[PDB]
């Protein structure tokens, strides 16, 4: 069943992928709006890289919480298939999963 169970993880992992990248564009799409919304209005330097030291930050976030999902599911998938007799599973969650 190894074969079936490769392709599922994998569309998986892909669609993980594929939601963080959509997180991702609408993200930089607003920084890009924010960004000209204080262009067009008054604003200085000051508060353009305010913004965009959030904006980065942000993205940052949703890129690192869908690296740590999709690091999950890889520890998740190398464990299942290394599984052996006498191996210890500590974290009580990755166990359930």
């Amino acid at each position: 069943e190894l074969s079936t169970l490769e392709a599922e993880m994998a569309v998986e992992r892909k669609a993980v992928e594929d939601q963080r990248d959509g997180e991702l564009e609408a993200r930089a799409q607003k920084l890009e709006a924010d960004l000209a919304e204080l262009e067009a209005e008054g604003a200085k330097a000051d508060a353009r890289r305010k913004v965009r030291d959030g904006g980065e930050r942000e993205m940052r976030q949703i890129r690192d919480r869908a690296q740590r999902e999709l690091d999950r599911l890889e520890d998740i998938w190398s464990t299942f298939t290394k599984l052996a007799p006498k191996q210890l599973i500590v974290d009580e969650n990755l166990y359930r999963e």
